[PDB]
C-alpha cells in the first residue's frame, strides 16, 4: 500500500527504523538480489535542496574505503532515497564516550584512517568543511566511514577563517580539533556561550593535559595554527613522525575501490542476470548513474571481499 516506497520495495525489504528526526532517518534494510544489508537514508522534500543534492553529487564521484559508500539514489514526487554502506558500529563520538579517553596507539589508528579519507577528497578537489566525530561511522569491520558530506554544534570544529568566510586548509584544523578531542575527551574550545569561543578559537590558545605525548603536542601545535599558510599541509601530514610512530609507512590514501577497474568475476555473473554480452554491460556499468544496476555491482564485488560466494538470486 506504499505510495512513496513503490520503487525501493521492489529493489530492497525494509527492517528497523533509525535515525528518526523528522528531517531525517535511516532505515536499515536488505538489498534482495545480493542479501546485503544495507542502511537508507529516508528523506522528503516537505520538510534543503541544494545543500543535500551537492552531498550527494560529491558522494556520486568519490570512491574509497573509508568513505561511506553511495549506492543506488532515487527520487520520488515528494520523497528522495539514498542507500548507503552499512555502519553498524556507530558514530566516533559514542565510542569516544564509550571508554573516556582514547589511549595514543587506539587514537592513532582511528586518525590514520581519518587522514587517508580526507587526503583522498582533497585530490579529487573537495573539503569536507564539516569534520565532527558524529561524522565517522565504524562499519562491520571497524574501518572508519565519513558521512554528512552536505556542506563542501559543528562550530567547535570549524577553523578561524572558516568563520571569516575567507581553501582546503580548514579541515586540517578540523581535523587538529578531532586528535585532541580524541587522546583526552573534551574539545580545545568550549563554553556555554558562542560568544566566548568565536574569541578563544581566534585567540588559538588552549590547555594541554597530563598524559599527552610530547610527540603529539607538537603535531597539534602544527595543527592548530591559525595562520592557515602557516598550517601543515595535508603532503607533509602523511609522512609525519607521530602518524608513523608505529604503523610505519605511509598512510595509504590511494583509494582501492576505483571508478576505472570493473571486476570480472562481478560483472561476467551481471551480465547473465540481464542476457547481454559482457562487453556491452562493462560499458554500462561504467555509466555509474547510481541506480539500481550500480547498486547491485557494488555491492557485488563488495559481497566478493565479504568472503561470500558471488552470487544474485
Ligand atoms: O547502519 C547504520 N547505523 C546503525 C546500524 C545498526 C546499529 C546502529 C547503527 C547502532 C548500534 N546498535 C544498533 C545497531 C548507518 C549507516 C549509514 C548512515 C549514514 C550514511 N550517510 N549518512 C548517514 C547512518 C547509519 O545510522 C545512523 C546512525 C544512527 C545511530 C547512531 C549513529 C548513526
Amino acid at each position: 500500500g506504499s505510495k512513496d516506497y513503490d520503487e525501493l520495495l521492489k529493489y530492497y525489504e525494509l527492517h528497523e527504523t533509525i535515525g528518526t528526526g523528522g528531517f531525517a532517518k535511516v532505515k536499515l534494510a536488505c538489498h534482495i538480489l545480493t542479501g546485503e544489508m544495507v542502511a537508507i537514508k529516508i528523506m522528503d522534500k516537505n520538510t534543503d535542496l541544494p545543500r543535500i543534492k551537492t552531498e550527494i553529487e560529491a558522494l556520486k564521484n568519490l570512491r574509497h574505503q573509508h568513505i561511506c559508500q553511495l549506492y543506488h539514489v532515487l527520487e520520488t514526487a515528494n520523497k528522495i532515497f539514498m542507500v548507503l554502506e552499512y555502519c553498524p558500529g556507530g558514530e566516533l563520538f559514542d565510542y569516544i564516550i564509550s571508554q573516556d579517553r582514547l589511549s595514543e596507539e587506539e587514537t592513532r589508528v582511528v586518525f590514520r584512517q581519518i587522514v587517508s579519507a580526507v587526503a583522498y577528497v582533497h585530490s579529487q578537489g573537495y573539503a569536507h568543511r564539516d569534520l565532527k566525530p558524529e561524522n565517522l561511522l565504524f562499519d562491520e569491520y571497524h574501518k572508519l566511514k565519513l558521512i554528512d558530506f552536505g556542506l563542501c554544534g559543528s562550530l567547535a570544529y570549524a577553523a578561524p577563517e572558516l568563520i571569516q568566510g575567507k581553501g582546503s586548509e580548514a579541515d586540517v584544523w578540523s581535523m587538529g580539533i578531532l586528535l585532541y578531542v580524541l587522546m583526552c575527551g573534551f574539545l580545545p574550545f568550549d563554553d556555554d556561550n558562542v560568544m566566548a569561543l568565536y574569541k578563544k578559537i581566534m585567540r588559538g590558545k588552549y590547555d594541554v593535559p597530563k598524559w599527552l605525548s610530547p610527540s603529539s603536542i607538537l603535531l597539534l601545535q602544527q595543527m592548530l595554527q591559525v595562520d592557515p599558510k602557516k598550517r601543515i599541509s595535508m603532503k607533509n601530514l602523511l609522512n609525519h613522525p607521530w602518524i608513523m610512530q608505529d604503523y610505519n609507512y605511509p598512510v595509504e590514501w590511494q583509494s582501492k575501490n576505483p571508478f576505472i577497474h570493473l571486476d570480472d568475476d562481478c560483472v561476467t555473473e551481471l551480465s547473465v542476470h540481464h542476457r547481454n554480452n559482457r562487453q556491452t554491460m562493462e560499458d554500462l556499468i561504467s555509466l555509474w548513474q547510481y541506480d539500481h544496476l550500480t547498486a547491485t555491482y557494488l555491492l557485488l564485488l563488495a559481497k566478493k571481499a565479504r568472503g561470500k560466494p558471488v552470487r544474485l538470486r
